RNA sequence: GUCUCGCUUUUCCCC
């Protein structure tokens, strides 16, 4: 009576950017180190981000061979604190 | 366009 919900899936939340270096073929870092994303063909890229695997976000995937990115354990703490702000609903 | 995407939340609300 007081509050709205958009009619879609926020997916803001469990998006990643891809490196801006990675898309010009000039980065020199494996995925665990860079500071972004470096995806394969078979990942549902898009516009420079992708949407992350919410179980391997977690710590424990749950598919074999899932069409989402996986990242390092420091993007999927930065990932994490993105959707927690949303529970703490810090903007109101 | 699976793109409204396979998981969309750590519990009201967010979603
Ligand atoms: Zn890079
Ligand atoms: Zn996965």
């Amino acid at each position: 009576m007081a509050v709205s919900v958009t009619p879609i899936r926020d997916t803001k939340w469990l998006t990643l950017e891809v490196c801006r270096e990675f898309q010009r073929g000039t980065c020199s870092r494996p995925d665990t180190e860079c500071k972004f994303a470096h995806p394969s063909k078979s990942c549902q890229v898009e516009n420079g981000r992708v949407i992350a695997c919410f179980d391997s976000l977690k710590g424990r995937c749950s598919r074999e061979n899932c069409k989402y990115l996986h990242p390092p354990p420091h993007l999927k703490t930065q990932l994490e604190i993105n959707g927690r702000n949303n529970l703490i609903q810090q903007k109101n």
